[PDB]
């Protein structure tokens, strides 16, 4: 039964032998440690892990009608990444002092890590905060309650934990140069910079950014705007099931009112100023955007002579990144979770009705969601390209935040937000809602959506494809996106293959309302690259779930795509039931990227020496000298040169020989077989077994 493959799954992510919590009970990323994609250790955790978690717990205190796990998980993420500290040392000294009048201080992004350290020159005044005061005056604090993004769980870069030092699990940042900086290209540093590790006197600040003082010592934390909104999400749903106990449900709440920092452009530029490339500070909530934007990030001075701090938003926008559940949860009495600040409940409401918006208009000819828009063209404010299309002034991106890979063409990024407009349909529907704007744009979009999906679904046989990752027809010809694929099969009884990716062209038209829309005959998804991603499999189950769920609450009966996508639920999680390994439901991947653990290709800026966490001097001897073409001057140095205690990993053996005896360094090609892995990830076990859960409680009952 589905609900005993739940209860099972749910044990094996519980069980102390299997190693998917460390010995704080924090979730890891992955069982394994060798593993490189977002987070680039297996054992780190992230935002997301934690959030999932949340989900987890919340299903399972349903069933067993006990919500101490879930209470015990909230203050587990609490304790160790939410960077708020009652009681012990302030873990945001000086949020105090931030001046929201100038929340930040101006610098330019650029399109290659090789340009950073950027200019903080304050060339665009920052604009107003309109929320801080509403905040400080609800709460008596700013300290911002979002959960950081990355977690040292195990203090494997061993910048230890300055602000908790009897924490293992330390702050940890990456990314911060750029669409360019690839998961292998980023430098770990510690989100508690007090220089000891870094260049000396510097830290890891020069790195990027440059002013014309020494960088004081300082902190910065950066969240996850799909994180914090699924643990919203999560409470959400507690909360339907019966859980009501205050002291929770309020930290949702206070939660879900410092998100609203993601709804900002960056610097607090007027929403559209930029478009011919003199952007201007926002008055009010001008600089509003309504829309989750990728981070929120908050910094400010450690020790007695730096008695400052500040804030940014985001001007990049991801469609992948949009929680509606979680801003309907925030803004309705049915929603439950309305902030008690003065326009939370009405800013998520605005958001809300904006997110399912933004799903409308980036849905290609033939369903798929494109990837989003920004206020900042090239994260400088350049004037838009002429003729390109926008969502209330803002300019529409292929691959908002990201390009290497670039962001959106990952199918998982179909599945996760597509299973909320699924939860928010079937939400709607059952909160007695057929005819709102909203319900009629959230449905059409998961409508079109799952039609497409539906052709790239195989269960029991096995597409076939090109040796390029085209879907190809039963003439042999590739599939080139387009409704109504036909994709050839092979009889293959319990296999499973999903689409990996999406390659995409052209551009929604520009947005004039969904009584307007188009259908926009000139975006389009070509769909790619079969696989068997389990994770990607268990939100694809809950899509379809909660879809067909919802269509049979409109009207009486599963409609004929919810009996479709109904059954395409039942026969995933039937054959997902066989890649149980006792563990996790899981697969073998091939990961070709593995290369770039070797290649020399993570930048530091001339003149710049110092020491990284493990203990070795950076950039150190082992360099070749930037690119020219990419417009910096520096160097060099490899993903594994970078972090020595890789070395020390039991895994790293047998990469190395791979790498050695496979892949060829000229022409840049695996030729004997790439690097192949069975990971054991927990979101994505979390999504297998929410997958059972909500078909068990939607469709069975
Ligand atoms: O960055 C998005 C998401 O990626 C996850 O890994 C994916 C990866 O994007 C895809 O190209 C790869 O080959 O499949 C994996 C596994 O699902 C990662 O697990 C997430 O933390 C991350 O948020
Ligand atoms: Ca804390
Ligand atoms: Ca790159
Ligand atoms: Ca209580």
């Amino acid at each position: 039964s589905n609900k005993e493959r739940f209860l099972t799954l749910y044990h094996q992510i519980k069980s102390d032998a299997n190693g998917y919590f460390s010995p704080e009970g924090i979730p890891y990323h992955s069982i394994e440690t060798l593993i490189c994609e977002a987070p680039d250790y297996g054992h780190m955790t992230t935002s997301e892990a934690y959030s999932y978690w949340l989900w987890l717990e919340v299903l399972y205190g349903h069933y067993t009608r006990d919500w101490s796990k879930l209470e015990a998980a909230w203050d587990n993420m609490e304790k160790y990444i939410i960077p708020v500290n009652e009681d012990g040392n302030d873990e945001q000294p000086h949020m105090s002092a931030y001046n929201p009048s100038s929340p930040a201080t101006y610098a330019s992004e650029k399109p290659y890590p090789d340009q950073y350290p950027s200019q903080l020159s304050g060339a665009r005044p920052a604009g107003q905060d309109p929320i801080d005061g509403e905040l400080k005056s609800t709460y008596g604090t700013n300290e911002t309650y979002l959960m950081h993004w990355l977690l040292d769980v195990d203090n494997w870069y061993k910048y230890g934990n300055l602000l908790n030092p009897s924490h293992k699990a330390a702050y940890v940042n990456t990314f911060q140069r750029g669409q360019q900086e690839s998961v292998w290209e980023a430098i770990p540093h510690p989100s508690q910079d007090d220089k000891s590790f870094g260049k000396p006197n510097e830290g890891f600040m020069s790195l990027f950014t440059k002013e014309n003082q020494v960088p004081a010592a300082q902190w910065r934390y950066t969240n996850a705007t799909d994180a914090d909104a699924r643990a919203i999400q999560a409470i959400y749903w507690a909360k339907e099931l019966g859980y009501n106990n205050s002291t929770y449900l309020d930290k949702a709440k206070k939660m879900g009112d410092f998100l609203r920092y993601g709804m900002y452009d960056k610097y607090f530029q007027t929403i559209g100023s930029g478009k011919q490339g003199n952007p201007y500070p926002g008055n009010g909530k001008g600089a509003c955007h309504y829309l989750m934007a990728w981070y929120t990030s908050w910094g400010g001075g450690l020790g007695d002579y730096a008695n400052w701090s500040w804030r940014i938003g985001a001007s990049h926008c991801h469609q992948g990144y949009q929680n509606p559940v979680a801003a309907y949860a925030l803004s309705s009495d049915k929603g439950g979770l309305k902030p008690s600040s003065a326009t939370g409940a009405s800013d998520w409401e605005k958001t809300l009705k904006r997110q399912l918006e933004f799903y409308v208009w980036l849905q290609s000819k033939e369903g798929a969601i494109a990837g989003g828009a920004t206020n900042s063209w090239n994260g400088d404010y350049s004037a838009y390209p002429a003729g390109r299309s926008t969502f209330y002034d803002m300019a529409y991106e292929d691959a908002p935040v990201y390009h290497d890979p670039p962001s959106n063409n990952w199918f998982g990024m179909q599945a996760w937000p597509m299973e909320r407009v699924a939860e928010l349909y079937y939400i709607f529907v059952k909160d007695g809602d057929k005819t709102s704007e909203n319900v009629q744009m959230a449905k059409s979009c998961i409508t079109k959506w799952v039609n497409y999906a539906l052709d790239y679904i195989f269960i029991g046989s096995r597409p076939v494809s090109d040796e390029e990752g085209y879907f190809l027809d039963d003439q042999g010809r590739r599939i080139l996106g387009g409704t109504n694929a036909t994709v050839a099969t092979t009889s293959a009884p319990g296999e499973f293959w999903l689409p990996g990716n999406i390659a995409w062209s052209g551009q929604p038209d520009t947005w004039n309302g969904f009584q307007s829309a188009t259908g926009n005959p000139n975006l389009t998804a070509v769909t790619k690259d079969p696989t068997q991603d389990t994770g990607v499999l268990g939100s694809l189950v809950k899509a379809f779930t909660f879809f067909a769920a919802a269509t049979k609450l409109e009207t009486g009966n599963y409609t004929a795509l919810g009996v479709r996508a109904k059954d395409a639920a039942a026969q995933l999680l039937e054959v997902a039931w066989n890649y149980n390994d006792g563990v996790g439901i899981v697969t073998e991947e091939e990961r070709e990227d593995y290369d770039r653990f070797f290649k020399k290709e993570v930048y530091f800026p001339n003149g710049w020496n110092g020491t990284f966490g493990q203990g070795n001097q950076i950039p150190g001897s082992s360099t070749i000298p930037s690119d020219p073409q990419r417009g910096g001057n520096g160097v060099y140095t490899s993903f594994a040169d970078l972090r020595p205690n890789i070395k020390q990993d039991p895994a790293w053996s047998s990469l190395e020989s791979k790498y050695q005896s496979s892949f060829n360094e000229a022409t840049g090609k695996w030729e004997n077989g790439a690097p192949v892995f069975t990971y054991h990830r927990f979101w994505s076990q979390v999504d297998m077994a929410t997958a059972y859960a909500e078909y068990h409680r939607l469709i069975n009952l």
